[PDB]
């Protein structure tokens, strides 16, 4: 069913000077490149990795920029949009590979739809878990709209650089037991973040072990952040407005490549019918839905993310 | 096109506790494992790499174990054929290959026979450059053979554990140099070796560069041998006796997939009649020719090479 980690191949590409990007490598056939969200690891495709390398394609799961062996510059804007896609460009070229086919989530779904937005030619189908793809607005700057949705009010918390990380550092297994959990089992504090102290405040200082996941699973991630910890994470978040800005460069372009949308009933925060009119974008897009799945998508629900996504690799 | 080893993919896989092995990956398509032989590098396949992915195949090449970023462990025994063989395996699960296409030279050349001979089913087909496939005789041991031909007689010089190390290892740049020369540029004093006063007594103290090299290029071979020097090589040559066991055990079973046989006219030591009567084991056996190509053929006749691999890799 998983991954066992020092039984996968390890690749490392240098994109820069700088910067070297870690993933992990399983299968033969099309290239498939699985981007993770915030705050996860390539580890959060341990059930998808091999499922996909058995139907028949060659899987690249990122340690995106920040996480994991993969470089962690400290600057805000080594982690803008417009930064990391040239970077995954680069991770293409050095490998020799034309094409692959992007899967996203969370922040790795929000990449995938500006790769395939800026970069078609070299993504041959996009895939997004929970991430919608909506075109930025040129009259709305996106502060703004981060305000009218009370849910996004832990983005404003994560803003000041120091903040967020002191928490979120603190305690690394008691971060990622609050983490990640079904939605029916969190009680983490989304709403008045700052004000509240933060995310964990009403969380036990010893959460019980979610149903998603082992102990050995949160110690993997535990270790994996004890590296370079959660600032680079945290950057991903912090390029708001240059973000904005190279996407209203887009200027209506349509994403004419075969594109997947998969939503999660019980995503509270990147919510289902945020993706509502994405067909009027992108009108041969494709979906799948999830019932009883929260924000960890691959991790709550396994089983039924491999189902759609090989149905529609085999297809589209 | 050669390589420039920082713009490539670097990979590693653990295929035993404290055994990982190194590679280079570059392309799409059906894995091609590329296996150099003594003393080189996967670099030694800086010409072949980028011609076969982009003649469309997925191209492995290797740091065989002893070499460069492999784990070069002392223990002789770890480099006898049987061992070498039953880690590639291993090496092939790990990454999700079911099979890949195994292409050796000299010591890799040897490998991949044994590979094809052993594990057909994990090879799709089977290229050596200069080294033949040897049916194994169960009561003579090569042991008689090789000291009836004089050219092996350097072979003789290697048995002993730190002998050829220090002689190797003394001046990188001279051994290289020396090493790397086209047939007609070779000194190499071969025959009288144990005697004699080493492999370089004719060399100079500074040889000239060759014509196949430049010194970039035998700088790379330098730096590479500092990390672990010439003991792991040393030892694929130490192994006869085991190998000729494992070997007799094949009970004259053939070769039954896809083979390329490629001879090399200058090549002094694996001369091209060594390969007669290949077909006898090998049903499906083509063969490739060379002229004017000393031993060190992908770096002496790269265009050759390429032209040969890339019409036998998409027709068989
Ligand atoms: C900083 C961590 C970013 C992770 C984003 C959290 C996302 C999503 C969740 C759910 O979808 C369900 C629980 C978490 C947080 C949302 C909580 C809403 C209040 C809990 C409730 O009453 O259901
Ligand atoms: C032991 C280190 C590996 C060296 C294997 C050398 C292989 C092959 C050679 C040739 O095919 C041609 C030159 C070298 C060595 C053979 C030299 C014979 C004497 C040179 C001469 O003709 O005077």
């Amino acid at each position: 069913t998983s991954c066992n980690p020092s039984d996968m191949s390890h690749g490392y590409v240098t994109v820069k000077p700088r910067v070297r990007l870690h993933f992990v490598e399983l299968g033969s056939g099309p290239a498939v490149c699985l981007c993770h969200g915030f705050p996860e690891s390539w580890y959060s495709w341990r059930y998808q990795i091999p499922a996909l390398a058995q139907a028949g394609y060659r899987v690249l799961a990122m340690d995106m920029k920040g996480y994991g062996e993969s470089s962690a510059p400290p600057e805000i804007e080594e982690y803008c949009m417009e930064v990391l896609c040239k970077e995954m460009v680069t991770f293409l070229d050095k490998l020799g590979l034309s094409q692959a086919v992007f899967i996203g989530h969370d922040w790795g779904g929000m990449l995938v739809w500006y790769m395939a937005l800026f970069y078609p030619e070299r993504v041959r189908a996009v895939a997004s878990l929970n991430t919608p793809f909506i075109p930025a607005n040129p009259n709305m700057s996106p502060l703004e709209s981060i305000k009218a949705n009370p849910v996004f009010d832990y983005q404003l918390y994560f803003q000041e650089p120091g903040v967020a990380e002191a928490e979120l550092e603190q305690n690394l297994s008691r971060t990622f037991k609050s983490l990640f959990r079904a939605s029916d089992e969190s009680v983490l504090s989304m709403h008045k973040v700052c004000e509240a102290g933060g995310l964990f405040v009403n969380s036990p200082e010893e959460p019980s072990l979610s149903r998603m996941v082992t102990e050995e699973e949160i110690q993997f991630y535990v270790q994996q952040f004890k590296k370079s910890g959660f600032r680079g994470p945290l950057n991903w978040y912090r390029n708001m407005e240059r973000n904005w800005k190279w996407a209203c460069k887009s200027l209506g372009r349509k994403i004419l490549i075969p594109a997947l949308m998969v939503t999660a009933e019980k995503d509270f925060v990147l919510v289902p019918q945020m993706s509502q009119h994405m067909e009027d974008w992108i009108p041969h897009l494709k979906r799948g839905h999830i019932e009883d799945c929260g924000h960890w998508t691959q991790m709550d629900k396994p089983t039924e993310v491999n189902q759609i996504l090989i149905k529609w690799l085999d297809s589209d």
